[PDB]
């Protein structure tokens, strides 16, 4: 049982050796699930380098189900090393393209530096890999209107959402009087004031909060004040819009359409990085479980309603190309980032500040499209004949 | 290996013993793969030597299925399934026919991407593909120009004549239509353009029933009035490739549209695209991954006319509708299927087939966003 | 000259007699250009050639116009008649919306003033109502006087239908254009003295008659404004507004020029003085700058009843703005202004008595704009005596 | 009355010469259809054989109420001559400016400008090249319509086509007015129903004839020609129509376009078109016949939707600042109506990039800059403006 997998790693196995082994596999030591195991070997060498049959068994016990099919490659891309290599020619050429504008308008997004690319990546597995700038914080902007939606969802269902807002791109309000899809202000305004109603903005953040801590298996998610204080100020549009869905009658009833917008501005301030965020990304890859806590986080009809619309509504008025040519769910923001998702895979977290006239980041759009060239992971591709592209799950 | 085959099925295995054991594993005894065993059965109980004789030729085949290795492994539950689907959306008497069809006859035909097939309803009735061959001959298009040259000519996305660029929105509606049939087998005449389609169809359905009516062509080309004024329209813009006759095109494009199927024959089709350009009851080439892809792509978004949005959606699946009722359907890595009745809803959709595609993705995990390992209480036919 | 006009009106004549005639006419004695005439009259029962030369004295042109039938109607009596007419014919048509309930009967006036200062009214033409939208106009009309067409129309455009082509509101009369006009309306001072200021203005255009503000509809309208809050921001985002605005509170600003009240009686001057190229009728006095005046007009033509615009021009053809409270601001250059008042509305929110007004004026007199003055077949021409 | 007339213009007797070079100083032409007994009069009074009272009442007496009104400056534009010197510089003005482009290109001769007027009294003027045949086109809009209005009122012509400024379809699923060439082809099929088009044209022909007191009007082949080879667009527009039921029950479609075509080939000069223009101008009355040629509603409806949708895009801005009915074409004509003083065509063919000759538009602008003929101009106030009535 654990004595098989202890074979498969002699009369004793250094320790170093199944670490090595371990982190092989894109696991990271620091996984929750393999909390047990790497207390029960730091303890081990405590007591003590060398592991007898009896001792792995006594580390490797409690985590046994999932080393296992690390050891025996059953995760969805069991030769990891490979792939990532592949992820690594693909961002240093991406990150060749100096193209496109940091966004100006104010002055927390005009600081950040043109240089800055980072791509992260978590399967559904747990499986973890990074390269460039992927722990520096930025906000999530309209990255966040996918997972609030989500949210909403999850807790209202399909139905009373969609009384509010539209399942469709437009290609202010379609022909029903609502906005037409969660991922344009207009409609993402409408799914904020569906959020947790009856209550203040500070349990309504809070209440998110949570949500998106769990997507990110309690990864780094954060706030920024000085990004809320200057999209607040510079709000104009926004409070066109929101006067625009009070007077159409566009809210639920009893709704406070400033308030509304505040907590907007607010959860467009939210931070994270490439790594977090890739996380987060991955729970909508693995239909709703946080594919490194195996906790459920959002319903399966959450989550397919979310990826339905990043696949239509995701990346502003490239949507429509995006979806020809890339066909993965994604959400860019003004920022830099691009949420990125291959269901039943993995996602991504892609970060450049530089944005291209569309409003999407350059590097990552350039990414993205390389991605898909090299592997099979275009939504209509087939996973049996593939012509020349490469399968890594195989 | 033949040996282990025949052990699975006493001394000897009746004819009759094998035979109903391989239909129930979803293909059907005249599968063309399945040919040389077949002729070897009619050249003759089998004992061991008998067996092996006939079955050695198809062997890998007819190991993939009797081990269960199919795309749908039970698929005589997968079928109960597409029946109770079928029997629900034929309670449903509403719609208009459009206008010479009986309302009431409603058929359903799948083909898994490994030949496995099904039928319930009215499902050798040959009626017009109408606007179910756009794709076919967008993925025609794609195969033999390339995805770059052909959307020179025609957008790659929904419209909501021509758009931004001055191309039609996307080759789902009428103008993309039109302008894609002017690009296939261009300078030759529409004789050999038809017969050329006729045989890239002939592969797409595994060489099974596909015809053409004169009937609706004569009608069709009388009554085209707004294609006409499409084409006037197109040509005036410069739409077309250098050299085009256009007068000519909307003929062959009313031709297209005129070309025949029955649900069998186009589920196959569907199955096609289903397999990634391989057709599954030959093993045939046909068209490359890149034709395929972009089509699958076009009928998600455009597929189901004003309906495309609100289908992609809820059913979350490439589909293709037509004026006769017929609803070309891909489940990728799965199955094609042909759902036909005649009566249409206002949107142009057949009644049923619309009713049966959202059954179809309320029960099983085939919605292109559903996840294969967290589906809730969902079926997965693969199982 | 003062003699010539005694004797067309014995050795003495009453004064009574002089009141008649005059009134005949269609001038009404209050006339702010008769009063010399009628303070010299109060000095003085009879009026013999001295007495009469010395009260007529001061105004002798305007009357002889007056009574040798010189005014642009000569026959004026014949012509209220028929504005009566026409009155009573759109008074039953009873339709439109302002389980309501109801304590008192519909209102309905009409008054005519025109380009000559002659006066009519029926109905209920001294009842206060609020402009709304037909302030559009008048505040278009001062900004173009004081800042000229070019400035302006940097500013908003100048065709029918929230921004056109280049990013400005489409025209003057639709609510996106008429916030920013009403921006670029003395800019040096804070909001009370822009209101008074533009309040002058009115009385000059009215000839000092009625005009005056409704609280109570102006913190309705601050109440309802959520619609022309999202335009506010909107056009702020689009930069829209001339440099160093205050956008919320050029929308208040807005809110209190859409609650200033008329009559159908001094507002028909209002449009007396547009029909008469920019000179108050009554007061001769010269209001606004003839630019400012034709461009109103022209705007009023193509834009001047919300989405009726189009209809309106090509039956009735003459420039027009209607508002909520029920009031059609009317104008037929070179004749006369009109204010016609009936509050309920129709489907496209014009008065429907206004409305009906209108076309059947048309109908009866060879007014509309592309009329020939030659040859009109059945129509009457007032003109003409 | 021919004694006062006498009178006024004498002295003993009246020389021929003097009587004629005052006649022609009030902007009448001698050739006048209205002038015809008293000119033939004064030929054959000169064959039998220095006018006296007697001789020159023979002459004058059977035209003697249109004479008295010329000599008695009773016409719309009483000082003519002084009107006509402003129409010459606003002429010099608009031709220094040679922009456009006519409807790498070879050069065999000076482009072509002229502007001719004609009063609603019948008063004329031209400069510039008039005599010149040119095909009316879009020009002819608002004279097919005024005919479709005139034989079938109103409400049948507006029950085909729309009345405002503007897909080829309005919320009625009609055009949008009679000026564009969707409207302008459904107007089309509604005139002389139930006979074939050379009938029709015939009968068009006949109307453009008595708009344009008979002066030129003709046609041009090659022109017709040219437009049936390029019409992929208006094909467009009639299978469009045709689809959505827009013409009247019975009408053979590509039949009715090639009577389109027809119409667009029509040609005139700038000199009878402005008598077409002046018939607007009178209220449906040809001003140097006499004659009533058009009904006053069909009159009235063609002026509003000139004013509002005559000029292309140009329209709403052509409006505002110029603010007169007027129609242009691609020939580079502009036809243009001042309401109870005058018609006119402008001809230049390079246009801007709107499709309006460019001097033509220029001509138009300086002409209302210049007097108070603007449509909501004020008669009575009026600032550096001129006004030619007074
Ligand atoms: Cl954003
Ligand atoms: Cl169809
Ligand atoms: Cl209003
Ligand atoms: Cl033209």
């Amino acid at each position: 049982l654990e004595d098989l997998l202890f074979y498969t790693i002699q009369e004793k196995i250094p320790v170093h050796k199944f670490i090595t082994a371990l982190k092989s596999t894109g696991l990271r030591t620091s996984d929750p699930r393999l909390k047990e195991c790497m207390d029960m070997l730091r303890l081990t060498l405590q007591t003590t380098v060398m592991l007898d049959k009896d001792l792995f068994k006594k580390c490797v016990q409690s985590n046994i189900v999932l080393l296992t099919q690390a050891f025996r490659r059953k995760f969805v891309i069991p030769d990891f090393m490979s792939f990532t290599s592949h992820i690594d020619e693909l961002y240093e050429s991406a990150k060749k393209q100096s193209g496109g504008k940091v966004a100006d308008y104010i002055p927390q997004l005009a600081k950040f530096s043109p240089d800055l690319w980072g791509v992260s990546v978590c399967t559904v597995d747990g499986q973890r890999h990074s390269i460039g700038d992927t722990k520096v914080p930025f906000c999530l902007q309209s990255c966040v209107k996918p997972l609030k939606y989500a949210i909403a969802v999850n807790d209202l269902g399909t139905e009373y959402v969609h009384r509010y807002v539209g399942k469709e791109p437009s290609g202010f309000l379609n022909e029903d009087d609502k906005p037409h899809n969660p991922m344009v202000n207009a409609g993402a305004i409408v799914v904020t004031s569906l959020i947790k109603q009856g209550v203040n903005n500070a349990e309504k953040f809070d209440y998110v909060m949570q949500f998106l801590n769990k997507m990110a298996g309690n990864e780094y998610v954060g706030f920024s004040n000085a990004t809320f204080q200057s999209e607040r100020e510079s709000g104009d549009r926004n409070f066109a819009i929101g006067y625009y869905l009070k007077e159409k009658k566009c809210f639920p009833e009893g709704t406070d359409m400033v308030g509304i917008l505040d907590f907007y501005f607010q959860l467009c301030s939210i931070e994270v990085t490439c790594e977090s965020a890739s996380v987060m990304a991955a729970t909508l890859a693995n239909g709703g479980f946080c594919p490194i806590t195996g906790e459920r986080v959002l319903s399966p009809e959450a989550v397919r309603n979310t990826l339905s619309l990043m696949h239509s509504c995701g990346m502003y008025d490239f949507s429509g190309q995006f979806a020809f040519h890339v066909g993965l769910p994604a959400k860019s923001g003004v920022a830099g980032g691009i949420l990125l998702v291959v269901p039943n895979v993995m996602g991504m977290m892609c970060w450049s500040p530089p944005l291209d006239k569309m409003g999407n980041s350059v590097k990552g759009i350039h990414f993205c499209h390389d991605l898909v060239s090299l592997c099979n992971f275009h939504n209509y591709d087939n996973l049996r004949h593939f012509a020349k592209k490469l399968d890594p799950r195989r």
